[PDB]
């Protein structure tokens, strides 16, 4: 998963932050519309808030991975004993 013309790594942490704003925006856009008046739902109002807590948990999780890889490749000199 070289930073480079292939593209693995990158494409497989790219591809997950993406559909976790999908999610995550898609909820928000949900709940501030509920507000609104139109839908206004409470069923779905409580829904769309567990999708948000789960959405974001999983992206901080996600982004914790993308660090690590950049800290193994890496390597900086000598690997720590």
């Amino acid at each position: 998963g070289i930073p480079a013309t292939n593209l693995s790594r990158v494409a497989g942490l790219e591809k997950q932050l993406a559909i976790e704003l999908k999610v995550k925006q898609g909820a928000e856009n949900m709940i501030q519309t509920y507000s609104n008046g139109s839908t206004k739902d409470r069923k779905l109002l409580l829904t769309a808030q567990q999708m948000l807590q789960d959405s974001k948990t999983k992206i901080d999780i996600i982004r914790m991975q993308l660090r690590r890889a950049l800290q193994a490749d890496q390597l900086e000199n000598q690997a720590a004993p």
